[PDB]
């Protein structure tokens, strides 16, 4: 699975063990290896929410499988809380994609997937 | 919904009130709430767009409905509009992803928009 | 065609001639005009895969059409190819997401790709 999260939020804000955290968080989540886990995170942007430049993230999980209303709901939780907690970030102003990829569609090592 | 546009235009091209535009024209095309509508500007990027460096921009736009067939076209005509009068890049060197995302798939203020059943 | 590429690879170590090379790469790979490629890369990035921040890259391809399980195998040779020889990242530290776009969800030009229907 891959998670990325865009904010305005400066670098400096960022917790060190942040991406360690969500790295270990999303692998007990998924349910998948925390060494298939990979994590992008994007400071310092130039974003609006509503039209304001509070805090806020726009992020997406992509994941083959694993992807449904529960689940994502569940995750939405998570992330918002972790987004809350370490960047200060208002639950409502995090907007995160969820994808369920095919495993023909997603390529590593070479190959695919599938 | 949310709109994205990566371009290689330089960040001092990006001119004062250039967010509150595309959030307040997204809102009246999509039809949704500006409270609901978040943008992201990224400038300075290394980009090539065929094979060429010239001003370029690729950019996304999710929504969940509101995406079809003639609303997309009215939305690039809008958008790349306003990316040719505001950053001087040409219409024809811009991609636009269109994504109608499905309620279940968006998470927000700890939760998705699938609140119907559980 | 578009192709990204995220990576915390420092920019001084993608070389002159990426954007050039993976432009003609996929021109070739896919069928599509090159004058229709577009590239971004996104170096200097902060990342982890499998919790390491050893070099790595997160990508996506999206084209309409010319993706399937097959092709899907070989796009990914060949981009792991180019990463590990331009960027020197492990193949197995590399994602591709791919993405087959319905030509009525991509704008350019001021429309989109669906010209055909009103």
């Amino acid at each position: 699975p891959m998670f990325i999260v865009n904010t305005n939020v400066p670098r400096a804000s960022v917790p060190d063990g942040f991406l360690s955290e969500l790295t270990q968080q999303l692998a007990q989540a998924t349910g998948k290896p925390p060494q298939y886990i990979a994590v992008h995170v994007v400071p310092d942007q130039l974003m609006a929410f509503g039209g304001s430049s509070e805090p806020c993230a726009l992020c997406s999980l992509h994941s083959i499988g694993k992807i449904g209303g529960a689940q994502n709901r569940s995750y939405s939780k998570l992330l918002c809380g972790l987004l809350a907690e370490r960047l200060r970030i208002s639950p409502d102003r995090v907007y995160i994609n969820y994808y369920d990829m095919n495993a023909a569609n997603v390529g590593w090592n070479n190959s695919t997937f599938a």
